């Protein structure tokens, strides 16, 4: 517990990721952003050992399947692309392939688990290396989760019409003392020191982006967001780990 | 199918509903409206081999567990008492007792059902003599079920979302056909084309109020209350059973 | 844990008060509403063994030190008397006897706390036999309740400022895992069922107005609260309770 | 210090107040309230040794100079008489008898010692039996004193915007530690506690209406205020003075 | 007290600051703006014996554990870095290395005093070189401190109610007749006259910005501030080294 997933482009910054010690990669491809070509699909697959994500639009049910032909072993039905379906997001139960879904709250994330999602991030708020909106979904999350977990059994059924969540969601949560899904930090981790802080707010993991690649060292980067991420309270190394970009 | 329920204040009036073939009997007591005397339940529990309900105030927990002891058959947690916990509903799921309770969409319904109802009736406006409230509760009601039964599957969550309804409640309507328990109408059913009218409209039966007993006849009233509940479409005995009250 | 308290206008219902199990008695006696007649709080006192309480109008300083100089046992700086000061409440610290406090909601308790407070009760809705305000009162202070106890530390400045609470009493609540000082049920509790209701919503006991001498038999009545505010899950007991009115 | 005045209608209740120790007397008279007929005043004057005070409408000049070609000892001008002139008070500073005004707050305060007030009182709420007014304008007018007592010095200025005071009037407070005249509670005053407790909220003495007179002994009543009053700590005497009507 | 705290970016800057009497130093390092580089922080550690200070970003808990673990003698949370969490602030008391926090009126300072702060100063208005907002916030700190050490005991728990304070803060507050903590001046403070101007206000001290070293003679000017602070109510020292800039 407690990975990080990197963003990858091609082969070579696949193959940094793993050595560097990532859980997995997320292969990436006012313009449409939609599904990578698959050939970028495939380069990344042939590049790695750990599992190997892509993104789908939301709602975009074809796509998905796409992905899922080509064998890839996580989808995320992504905000980040140009959504395909604004009001109804893909029926992941449907799925042999898993899927990660965007959270800010825990409606969104009973709905999403509702749906079949088997994982879910912050949707934080990608590109702008500022974890402030990572914080505050990791927070509201799990503040949220730590009331369920504590209140009186017979107010949930309000409580999820308040939230506007599954009340068998809540029920799962109460009886777990967790979501029943993993739950990983994902927009704007930048230090080591923000990779340790999402640890330290609760979640499961990280996520992170092509500013390792922006680097005059990849590796070593890459190598001090994992490092800080699996000892998130070795203060000392952390401090140690933020010098020399 | 197509029972009628009769609210009874002694054991002479659940006789009479009985005789008259009720298929099961309501027992019955600013003023605050509370759980009747147990006298009176049990009266009425000695008069009939037909099932008894009686009524609790909305989230009165203890009432019902009152009544629960006192060995009646069947719980209406009623909005026509004063309620005890304007936001919270009784954890129905504990009860062994079965449950009824009113709704007036499908949103409250599955809420209802969640919280662990084993029944269901209209809310209508009890009272009143006017079947207005019913028949605008018993259409939404079904109208509601009749468009989630043939919904595409992947949109029922966001159908879930807009109703306030729980989502596997709604994933048990569609799979059913119909809501998975009975929907009564209730109130101001007074005459025997009202009690027809609500089965025309799909209900499952009908609660009738102590109208019957104010009537010249109870007996003969009753009897066309139960006939045309039954014959709902045989508009030949109907209009036979209009005539002479 | 499970007390009653129950208010008395003389020595005959203090008397019947006592023998019945009552933990304490509160001695009373449109226009405006101040602290009783000393001499009803005397005869009161001198009839019984128990604890003796009276009220005060909010924020009159004077009245509470003339009850603490007649040598009650509590004061109620209570909102159903006319308050005095609509700004300020008494600084309960500066007294050696102890004060009860209304509140609906964990910041208002907090703050009573914070005046000296030693006892708390929900405001209810007195005079009307109806236990809805009571029920929210409790049901509202009990979930803030639970959630100070499970919330993060670091969260808990915030949520004071969100409460209008003084953050260092939600720290001892986080503490002592509930409110450092007991809080009874008060207002509308009429039957058995209520009172046991009450504290399965997690009172610590039940206030009682004078309700029950206005009944046929007072001392069974009396008794029959006591019994139900105790033995609260005794459900067959609370149900026998309930028959004989 | 610590004085109560007594509203009296005629000889008999002025003898009676003098008697119980009364600091002054004020001799009283949708009806136009006027200032009283001369011979009202002049048989209160003949009754008593104390100072006899009278009242007048809000800028009525001509009242309050005829009051003192009468010989009264003091004029208060009344809102509680129907105001002569809703914009412009009295200019006391033409007169040789002295004036009380009311306030509520301290720019009022101010501007009514601007205008030659030599005595205050707030205005609370007459007629009513409730001090909640008079407690409201004492907190108000004495909360800002300290205010200004210990502001910085160059803030005075603003500070007397703000209160639409002039400015001199604070300067002057703020030399002083107090207002440059004396503050009496009024409107409301019922029972010794009442009495005291304005003395406890920092008034200089008191006024009370024609209650007292209202009384079965409007003697002992008179005297229990007067006492109250002067012994405004000793809680215990107070505790006595408040039995028996 | 009168000290002059100096924002340093480097090891030359810091020895600059520490000769001309500064009692500490803030290292320093649109974008996000996050915690320096560790580097730069022990460059500035090893210049001088004076205290060192950092920054971090606001709620950023790691961040601060990072300079805790890098030695720092205090952390300044500070609003001009790139907030990381928006609604919880530090838990400052879990730390044994002191931090300072920004506020701009007593409320606020109430509340980072609860968090954990140890000492305080002005948000002010940093980067204009214009004292006007540091003003207003020492103004209105000191107005409400003042207010608070001379009101009513029994107004407290308003008070801290209506400024949204903790009021175990504000009754230390009229305990000590000032802050727990000390409060520097910080935003815009430039000249000489300015940084005596702060204190004339009643700040305890002054941090002061990297224009001393866009000075012709950071020495003398640095100098020209640690003097002006200190002697502040020395005109004519004050007005000698307004000159030769």
């Amino acid at each position: 517990k407690g990975g990080v997933i990197m963003d990858v482009v091609n082969a070579e910054q696949a193959k940094i990721a793993e050595a560097a010690g990532a859980v997995a990669v997320m292969a990436l491809e006012g313009g449409v952003a939609r599904m990578a070509d698959p050939t970028v699909i495939e380069e990344v697959m042939n590049a790695v050992s750990i599992p190997v994500m892509a993104k789908v639009r939301i709602g975009h049910y074809v796509e998905a399947r796409v992905l899922e032909a080509l064998g890839v072993d996580y989808i995320d039905e992504s905000e980040v692309l140009t959504p395909a379906d604004e009001e109804f997001h893909i029926d992941k139960r449907q799925f042999t392939v898993p899927f990660v879904c965007g959270c800010r709250d825990l409606g969104e994330a009973a709905r999403r688990i509702a749906e079949g999602a088997s994982m879910l991030r912050t949707k934080g708020e990608p590109g702008t290396g500022n974890i402030v909106e990572a914080v505050r979904h990791m927070r509201k999350v799990n503040a949220q989760i730590r009331k369920v977990v504590n209140m009186s059994e017979d107010e949930l059924v309000a409580e999820a019409k308040q939230l506007g969540a599954p009340v068998e969601v809540l029920r799962e949560i109460k009886r777990l003392g967790r979501l029943p899904v993993v739950n990983f930090a994902a927009g704007g981790v930048t230090t080591p020191a923000d990779a340790a802080l999402m640890m330290h707010l609760g979640a499961d993991g990280v996520f992170v982006g092509s500013g390792i690649f922006k680097s005059e060292n990849p590796e070593k980067y890459a190598r001090a967001i994992v490092e800080a991420t699996t000892h998130y309270e070795d203060y000392e190394l952390i401090a140690h780990l933020s010098k020399g970009l």
